[PDB]
């Protein structure tokens, strides 16, 4: 069940309904460029870099093919298959024109579709109250695409899709799967599942427009052809932080590193213009590039918006544990991990996944079964920030198979 | 499976972290009202209708309890449990104050949560760049709530939630279920399932804030207590438009009324500020009240945004059918129906469901099995608008059990 309009899952040409054979064409022209077919005046001379032409449509020419990326506000960013640049309204020399520019974004790159009937639409620039059509209604002539206000005798702005491309390398989305509890340990030598072995649950997944994915290998002009969307997965797994055999009454100390490293956050920001906020492992902060899509990203990834002005960082806790059983016992300690993975349309991974270890949700496995270790003491060794400086209230009994989640009753500030 | 911030699924009080016992309190005061505890000046006299007080928190008093409705842009509308009015920034006599007003909406009713740490936040009015706090930092005094720009002298604007109400009558969302094909007919006397009897598939469901649900029986002050969210269901079913026994070679004429009537659309608009656009039975148009929540509504209801400037209307087709079998045959003809149903948190239905009959997706049941009727001719008798004036290419064989969906090959404009 994909909740996207048909314009967002294909490429299409755009043509005046009054043109026999012409469609909107991406040009790399400069001011002063001459449209040879045009009558003299403002329709004959280019006034801006990268105007659009009323060009004789060539089948399989990427300069005529556009994909409509759906914004949360029901407007579209319209990208071409030739170089991945987007349409933009522009005034140059007092003429309203359509040009192609790199995705910024800005309000002049947002277009509204107005469907008049089943097969006829208008392309509306809501900020300026203008509609895209062919200069001076020269519908069968080589000339520029303009954007003009409704007036008696304004050029007719009724448009259609002349041709479609439906084979566009849409990704095949993974199925959602639930997070299973870890298996019980089978003997003293069983350390449980290491992080590399732990099965991932797929909690959510969303399409991400290629425009703001800084793929280290694929430039924009190749991303728009091979991977017009990327997939962001929200995965969860149980992450083993340590395991050891304890003799009866044995005391041990561990350094537990949780959270997410600053370098991973910087990588995520550079790649997709999203970071994990300090308010939770599933809380997303959006930059200027990803903001226009944020509610779709949240809804489909099964994450929440962050309210923090700080990114999630790392924390090192010193934990003192005591084997309060009079048996030799294998203990394996796990925290919940949130794993964000980005893939291309072909399923290839773009980089190392971004992982947040959540210190607030913890499980234990023992052999023999149903043993309990005592958490005697917790101390913060260091933290990257002061956003969350809660620690466990100790002493705390950790029992085989029992998930513990932080609340107001079992935690306190570190200096109390 | 509920993708909302914790502030959206509970009521909470709002207090300065510097106040021992006081929280934000809804007042029904007028200009010239005296805050008795306040020092003399702008903090002692009310300047607007319905200022907020710094009041000694009373446990279980609805005048202190707020729910945060989450907008698509990550801001909030903040409604109180006493009368369902929302917080708003206002300038009166050159003083920035917080008042309560009916949901409009306007940009001054939108608040940003800025989390400083785990339990501390600021309430930001982004338009004015102001933060809500207690007048002249009189944190333990009866006085008004102001909203002021950050400046060296400015009263500290760090807030917390003093108390929560978690038992708020959240609705229980129904499970999604797929649309089953209709059963086969068992005998000549079997007319198939009538619209009242046909099983509904639940394709989607969404929460709707109570603020803009014009419940005919529950006024706002009672909706916010009993049903702070309503549920909108997107259901589908197979809708029988006619059934008859035909003798061998019998010809009949039916008037088939499809779409949705103007009175149902006006009712839906009055109730929830949504209508069905003419571009499809699952295509929603949003008014001023519902627009700020549109992407959440679309994502959870499994509908699409409409691009039409006209609502879906009715169409009356005259259909001529011919029993081309040399047997007596029972025929039952069905079109796909889209049914939008609104319920309160207690599961009670708010009114008659809104139904769109889709003429473009049609099924047939026969007895005996595997018979085929001939669709000789279709003509449009009348339509409310000119958005869709396609008809079936005739003659067309309709076969038992075969769903037919309109495409470019099996349909034409009505004048061809």
């Amino acid at each position: 069940n994909l909740n996207l309009p048909e314009q967002s899952t294909r490429f299409q040409t755009i043509a005046s309904i009054h043109s026999n054979n012409c469609s909107f064409e991406i040009l790399n022209n400069d001011p002063g460029y001459i449209y040879g077919d045009s009558v003299d005046g403002e329709c004959r001379i280019a006034v801006a870099h990268r105007e659009l032409g009323n060009g004789l449509e060539r089948t399989g020419d990427d300069r005529f093919l556009f994909i409509f990326y759906a914004l949360d506000n029901n407007n579209f960013i319209i990208a071409n298959r030739h170089d991945g640049f987007v349409l933009q309204f522009l005034i140059a020399n007092g003429q309203g024109v359509i040009v192609s520019r790199e995705y910024q974004p800005n309000i002049h790159q947002e277009f509204t579709i107005q469907s008049i009937n089943s097969d006829t639409f208008r392309l509306h620039s809501r900020d300026t109250n203008t509609f895209a059509t062919v200069c001076w209604a020269q519908f069968n002539s080589w000339t520029k695409i303009v954007s003009r206000v409704d007036n008696p005798g304004a050029p007719n702005a009724n448009l259609k899709h002349r041709s479609l491309l439906t084979d566009i390398n849409m990704p095949q989305l993974p199925s959602l799967t639930p997070l299973q509890p870890l298996p019980r340990l089978t003997e003293l030598e069983d350390g449980g599942l290491s992080p590399a072995q732990a099965p991932r649950a797929i909690i959510g997944r969303t399409l991400i427009p290629c425009l703001f994915v800084n793929d280290p290998v694929l430039r924009l002009e190749n991303r728009i052809k091979q991977s017009p969307y990327y997939v962001l997965e929200h995965r969860q797994y149980w992450h083993r932080i340590w395991t050891d055999i304890f003799t009866a009454g044995e005391r041990r100390e561990y350094r537990e590193v949780t959270g997410i490293n600053n370098n991973a956050q910087n990588d995520m920001n550079k790649m997709i213009n999203i970071t994990i906020g300090a308010d939770g492992p599933n809380r997303l902060r959006f930059g200027n590039l990803s903001t226009p899509f944020r509610q779709q990203i949240i809804d489909n990834s099964n994450t929440l918006g962050s309210f923090a002005n700080t990114n999630y960082g790392t924390r090192t806790d010193i934990v003192n544990v005591f084997n309060s059983e009079f048996h030799q016992v294998r203990y394996a300690r796990f925290v919940k991990a949130y794993e964000y993975r980005l893939t291309r349309a072909d399923g290839s991974q773009v980089g190392t996944p971004w992982v947040v270890l959540d210190r607030k949700e913890m499980d234990l496995r023992t052999y023999p079964h149903n043993m309990a270790i005592t958490l005697e003491n917790v101390k913060i060794d260091n933290a990257d920030n002061s956003y969350d400086l809660s620690i466990w209230k100790t002493p705390l009994k950790l029992k085989d198979g029992k998930i513990i989640i932080e609340n107001h009753e079992n935690s306190k500030p570190y200096y109390n």
